[PDB]
Order: C-alpha cells, then sequence, then structure tokens
C-alpha cells in the first residue's frame, strides 16, 4: 500500500526487502528501523502523534469498525498506554513503537478474522 512504500522511503534502512516482507504481513520486529517505520505509518494514517499519543477512536475504526469505540476498548488502551510512561521515552521512534505494543493484541485478532490517549 501507498503508506508502506512511502514510509519505507522516509525511514532510513526501511527500504529493505526482508523488513518489508514482515511489514506487508503485519509483523513488526523490535528493531530501531522498524520502530521508526511504525512511527511513520502511525503518523501518516493519523493513528498516532508524538505529543498526543494514540488516537484510540481512529484505531478502533482501523480495526474494521465504523461506530464509536467500546468504552472498555478506550479504557483498557488508555490504561495500557499510561503504564508505558511514553512521555519519558526520549527516542520518538521507540516511544511510538512502545505505544503500538498496546494495540498489538487487537490488530492480531482482527488480522486473524477522536480519542487521543494523551490529551
Ligand atoms: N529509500
Ligand atoms: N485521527
Ligand atoms: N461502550
Ligand atoms: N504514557
Amino acid at each position: 500500500e501507498s503508506v508502506i512504500e512511502s514510509c519505507s522511503n522516509a525511514v532510513q534502512g526501511a527500504a529493505n526487502d526482508e523488513l518489508k516482507v514482515h511489514y506487508r504481513a503485519n509483523e513488526f520486529p523490535d528493531d530501531p528501523v522498524t520502530h521508526c517505520f511504525v512511527r511513520c505509518i502511525g503518523l501518516e494514517l493519523n493513528l498516532y502523534d508524538d505529543k498526543y499519543g494514540v488516537d484510540l477512536q481512529a484505531n478502533w475504526e482501523n480495526l474494521g469498525n465504523s461506530d464509536d469505540a467500546d468504552e472498555e476498548f478506550v479504557a483498557k488502551h488508555r490504561a495500557c498506554l499510561e503504564a508505558k510512561n511514553l512521555e519519558t521515552i526520549e527516542d520518538l521512534c521507540e516511544r511510538a513503537y512502545s505505544a503500538f505494543q498496546c494495540l498489538r493484541e487487537d490488530y492480531e485478532m482482527y488480522q486473524n478474522n477522536e480519542l487521543w490517549s494523551h490529551p
């Protein structure tokens, strides 16, 4: 997709065949390149923001929903994200990847078939 290709170009090292195989299969290894790639995608799809964190409503919708997010989805993810103390993570890519880890369970369940967390 458009955003994968662009982000692989915007992120040093991400235009890598072997990483891009993982990316198109929705797997995101814990490595500095992938950290920045994940940040780039979240930024481009407006799922994430360095300052305001994760848009929980936008991610809900990115999980195949068109309604207001379940309250318990919002609650659980806000709590997950706050437990990660994202504001204390100096590297912006690592911060974004850490944030994303809260939503991994959700994305995987979906792949198997605005509510900013930091206002
Ligand atoms: N590139
Ligand atoms: N958004
Ligand atoms: N709800
Ligand atoms: N946080």
